[PDB]
């Protein structure tokens, strides 16, 4: 699913991003849109072998399983493939675990380099939420 900016920022929402860890919505929904053009389905291969997954973009070497990434965890316990889907629930769910583990939001290259500093409330503009 490609999802428009104020849908997306209204299911970020609901599934209890909205200032997770500090990070106001519009953090969210910036990091969304560099990573991935809001699109549940993208995936891109890294030159380490592993493979980034989804809305957010998590990386097989650390968070989820593939099966051809060798040597690698699953960190939020789940296939990768789950992290494709059109419900967002588990991209949510491992997001939460990744921006707890010590560096914030800054483990998102696209959003320290692109949101990070910026006018990130401009984002959620116009939504209803
Ligand atoms: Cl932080
Ligand atoms: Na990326
Ligand atoms: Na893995």
């Amino acid at each position: 699913k490609v999802f428009g900016r104020c849908e997306l920022a209204a299911a970020m929402k609901r599934h209890g991003l909205d200032n997770y860890r500090g990070y106001s919505l519009g953090n969210w929904v910036c990091a969304a849109k560099f990573e991935s053009n809001f699109n549940t389905q993208a995936t891109n291969r890294n030159t380490d072998g592993s493979t980034d997954y989804g809305i957010l973009q998590i990386n097989s070497r650390w968070w989820c399983n593939d099966g051809r990434t060798p040597g690698s965890r699953n960190l939020c316990n789940i296939p990768c493939s789950a992290l494709l889907s059109s419900d967002i629930t588990a991209s949510v769910n491992c997001a939460k675990k990744i921006v707890s583990d010590g560096n914030g939001m800054n483990a998102w290259v696209a959003w320290r380099n692109r949101c990070k500093g910026t006018d990130v409330q401009a984002w959620i503009r116009g939504c209803r939420l």
